[PDB]
DNA sequence: GACATGAGTGCC
DNA sequence: GGCACTCATGTC
DNA sequence: GACATGAGTGCC
DNA sequence: GGCACTCATGTC
């Protein structure tokens, strides 16, 4: 039972939906009420429990015993995926009519980087419920299950995916050239080259990662984004944002995108999950 | 406020000692009932205060309204300096009759690996207490003050850093090189090239901090066990620690500590703080 | 005096209007009759004076004292400079038409690699006469003067515009980009890493020396046909090969041009000095 | 056919005494009274021989009619390898009584780069004589045979030994290193890594050289020697060498050469052949 | 201490 | 000889 | 969606 | 011209 705050309003309904939709099965639990996970920090494995208590602006989260010696990381770690710092009256007092309809918007982070890189690129070209299930089997595949709750299981590691079979994982479902990808990315984890924080320097780290095999324009932003919870990027390479903005070009977008600096990151995030919405004249 | 729980024994006594030695001024403050000090997560800034209660072996962090909306990434931060994480019956009993003389030994992390990268580069060839003088001058130079504490200031951030004449900082009192060292690191931080976590892979990591101008084997080995809380890296290079197997060669050394593995960081850090270890008369 | 042959025809009065188009001050003379210029071969130099005999086939070669002892690698040079081994029966006698107005058309090649390397780069942009202005300043402020030869100076070396004040180039009326490129380039010839002669791989060899800055595609063509006399380049990226096919985009061309492999530099040649040329609509 | 001049002094005997016992069969042939070899120049092959007129102080220098051509280039070749811009009075004047015995000696230089690179690595721990036999075979089967004169074959191109699979050049008598080492060579070679002309900076570029697989310092020395035919460079690895300076290491022996600067590739030369020779009591 | 560097030491 | 690998110097 | 191509564009 | 970025485009 720890707990930390958050600052009002927060829409759990929109934050809790989101990862849903995106939740990989045996990994992760998304409930009405409550947001559970395994996790791992090194060799401390267990699981996670967020459960929100939208009375007293508080977060309670539980942690299995496996865990309760790095309680501390967790505990950040929940902080990051559920964008805990955010001051809405900063950022909606920043992009006013935008903003204003769901004021309780937060960036969907997550809780650890290397998970998010693979879950980025599985993510390409592939629809969400098709992705979360491309991935679920590679968490099957290749994830630590906890003896302490079968039922859950632990993200597969970077060595444990640097050992990884192309045809392996290809077989699970994804061209060769995407496991590639990751039994690439996976050892940028390895040895430490694969930014595990955000960078002082998004733009720098971001061009740098477009070099990484398999990862391009719009998986390096959406990577800065939910990896690093970059607050100020923007996906105009992403087939929902060209609908959003008709004819333009990604180029049109990020100009128009400006007038949110430097809040890009959550003026994406209330145009995508907010249909029918179209630029101005 | 918050607080963190963890597992005894535990040398706070010893760990603040420690601590204190190599403290900087104005940006950090050590007692012998707490620790305190400057910290900075992302733009937000103020002070984190360490309350240790050894009779509920709980440690208790008072954080400044600065700091409330990054609170738990300030948590984790000072948990990882402390290693509250640490299983003495672990670590004391694969060791054995190395540590018994003080179980409590924990590994003194950071709350911030790059400013850990600055302090065991200026930590080359001097003395702790200098090396502790130096990382002061460029603190008071490079560093930024806090208004809601005006004695206190934050350490030099990488950005700032990295804008920063090569004289200026040799001016402080360091060989150019050192001071073009700072200058490579804070960038690899702005770029995202200097881990800022613990790598998978310590030992291909550390190799690639080699590569890295100013970093010789033993500011990687050190910055890995110091600035990661890496916990099965050795320093046969160390000065006081040749010292401490008397007429070596590093390789017969780390070759010696491998019998304390996988805990060498520990072992490491038993030796220096036994007065006269000498290696077993075999 | 010593002499070279040539295989008829030979256009000089052609040959000798082109270099002395891109004549460099105080380096080379040229006159209707005769080509002359400083060299230099190591710590040897002198001047190189080259006289045609169009009535028995031949080519003088009178060479200064300096360079005696390096008699052979100066008529190499000159060589390499006239493409005196070239067959008109041959390379016209698979251009056709192409070149029949203008048989004793031949490869304008260099006297020394690094120099074209540096005359390539400066030639970029500007037109001739500015470039060879601007050639003939670089000499000017880096170039060994002569003590048998007041009126000349050597090209400048390799262990001088590597040492050269990035600044100071620039002063001579170049950007800043340019006078790193010369910069760089010296470097690579103190290295070894230019090649001073045709490499196996022309098209490799071009596309590690684009890795070079300052050296884009045009300039590591104009380098390969002149600095390697490579015979089967050509270059769409060229202005006045741009135009000469309108409409067509350095796609369609460097496609058309296919049909004249392998002597497609010479190719180049002849569509350039042929105002009034036109491919099959 | 076409004479090229020397000054006097030159020890003919001494140079074709040299090229002979490293002559490779069926691409050069060595008398008491000339040399002549295969050579090709792009798609130009032809033989060319040289015999030198002591009376006038002039190699003469024939062409068979595939080389017409590019028969100057072809001239520059020889010249390069027969050293005849060397200025005797210069050196020796300058070599002192190192040299005084036979003055006119000279650097046996190459016909082309790639070859005596080639050559520089097959003759790698093996005798004079087994390098010869080792680069023949070698050349029997990638080089390009003449039409005109059978017995002669153009020595192997780049793309041609590039494109050798690494068992082949197992079987004709050396290790799997050795084979890749010249593929890699002729690698660098297709892309214009390898210089085929001296380069300004010579320490540099040997620097690099030693990069290449296959080639160490020593071929890297040796290449730059004959392949580049720069003056100025020691071979204080080879086993030769080792023997004209007892006891001592590549560190004593290089300096002590010194003393020749700028000449110290005549040096090496002349040392080499000099039964017992010795350096000066210490 | 970082780093250039010399030196010895086996193996392929 | 190339190459891996490890002591031991010698500036800054 | 990544990634070669090309083909155009525009800022040095 | 060198280049960094751009707007399709066909493939996987």
């Amino acid at each position: 039972m720890y707990t930390l705050n958050w600052q009002p309003p927060y829409d759990w309904s929109w934050m809790l939906g989101f990862l849903a939709a995106r939740a990989v099965s045996s990994v992760e639990t998304v409930a009405d009420s409550y947001y559970a996970r395994s996790l791992a920090v090194g060799e401390y494995r267990g699981v996670v429990t967020a459960i929100p208590d939208i009375a007293r602006h508080t977060l309670h989260i539980n942690l299995s015993a496996g865990l309760e010696p790095v309680a501390a990381e967790c505990l950040a770690k929940m902080s990051r995926l559920f964008d805990l710092q955010c001051n809405p009256q900063i950022v909606n007092g920043a992009l006013g009519r935008l903003g204003a309809a769901r004021p309780g918007l937060r960036l969907p982070g997550c809780v650890d980087a290397f998970e998010q890189g693979v879950r980025a690129i599985l993510g390409q070209l592939v629809s969400v419920a098709m992705a979360a299930k491309l991935t679920a089997r590679v968490a099957q595949l290749y994830g630590e299950r906890l003896d302490d709750f079968p039922e859950y299981i632990c993200f597969p590691t970077p060595q444990r995916l640097a050992a990884a079979d192309p045809q392996a994982l290809k077989a699970l479902g994804m061209p060769l050239k995407r496991a590639e990808a990751l039994i690439h990315l996976a050892n940028a984890a390895l040895e430490g080259t694969l930014p595990m924080t955000i960078p002082g320097d998004v733009e720098q780290a971001m061009k740098t990662l477009q070099t990484f095999p398999g990862i391009g324009r719009w998986t390096a932003n959406y990577f800065a984004l939910r990896g690093w919870q970059a607050k100020d990027v923007f996906l105009p390479d992403d087939y929902l944002i060209k609908q959003r903005f008709p004819g333009m070009t990604p180029a049109q977008i990020r100009r128009y995108a400006e007038r949110w600096k430097p809040w890009r990151s959550y003026a994406l995030l209330h145009i995508w999950y907010t249909e029918g919405w179209q630029p101005d004249e």
